[PDB]
């Protein structure tokens, strides 16, 4: 769920408020996403979007009433490392992995302020 994804990004980027810093950035970071990613950070968000789309395709995710944004899973942050839990069932585990991979991706790419609150004409 979004609560967990927020904590994961803070795990990798302890100075950030991720639901502010990484929402409405580029063509992909935030609800929806279309067009060509504007930079590597925006590409991290495109990959994450694709990951959530694949999660919705899984037989195990079709059995729950809640989407990737509201589906709670278990993970830990320790020494700024993210670990998804073996106690997660299949859908939860898949979403946990999407989130972990994106949090790590965000931490490894430049942040370009010119792409924050991007005009949708660009997408
Ligand atoms: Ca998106
Ligand atoms: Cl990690």
């Amino acid at each position: 769920a979004l609560w967990q994804f927020n904590g994961m990004i803070k795990c990798k980027i302890p100075s950030s408020e991720p639901l502010l810093d990484f929402n409405n950035y580029g063509c992909y970071c935030g609800l929806g996403g279309s067009g060509t990613p504007v930079d590597d950070l925006d590409r991290c968000c495109q990959t994450h979007d694709n990951c959530y789309m694949q999660a919705m395709k899984l037989d195990s995710c079709k059995v729950l009433v809640d989407n990737p944004y509201t589906n709670n899973y278990s993970y830990s942050c320790s020494n700024n490392e993210i670990t998804c839990s073996s106690e997660n069932n299949a859908c939860e585990a898949f979403i946990c992995n999407c989130d972990r991979n994106a949090a790590i991706c965000f931490s490894k790419v430049p942040y370009n302020k010119e792409h924050k609150n991007l005009d949708m004409k660009n997408c």
